[PDB]
């Protein structure tokens, strides 16, 4: 199902917007092997960008101190990045399985679940979005 190559163009975009989203703390994907999609693996980073956004009388996740480690957690750490997702806006076509990215099942999905969640906040934009919206948008569907 689709080439799933460590590089792509959106993949670059996506981390541009999780850098100025998260900042210069989470730091970056590290070249060679996936990189990537363990840099979404253990979710801290991926809660902290849902948050990035909602407000600060809602914080939808709950992000820790330190991060975790045990997979139960990462899993669900992530889980409760992908619920809020879909909150926000996201559908049930572009959401993946938490193993689709633990386990890069799948990260054609990977994709499908953030190019929404950005698009999402590119469509709103109103105080979240430390970037630009002209990052995700292109050529799609406009609003539903």
């Amino acid at each position: 199902g689709s080439s799933g190559s460590s590089g792509e163009e959106l993949e670059e975009r996506l981390v541009e917007w999780i850098v100025v989203q998260c900042g210069p703390d989470v730091g970056r994907p590290d070249r060679g092997r996936l990189g990537f999609q363990v840099w979404l693996k253990n979710g801290v980073i991926l809660s902290k960008l849902v948050n990035s956004l909602y407000p600060e009388g809602s914080k939808p996740v709950k992000v820790p101190e330190n991060p975790p480690s045990m997979v139960f957690k990462q899993m669900e750490q992530v889980a409760q990045f992908l619920k809020a997702a879909e909150d926000y806006g996201v559908i049930k076509t572009d959401m993946f399985q938490t193993v689709d990215l633990y386990e890069g099942k799948d990260m054609a999905a990977v994709q499908r679940t953030l190019m929404a969640l950005g698009s999402l906040a590119v469509t709103k934009n109103d105080g979240n979005y430390r970037g630009d919206p002209n990052w995700f948008m292109k050529s799609g569907p406009s609003s539903g």
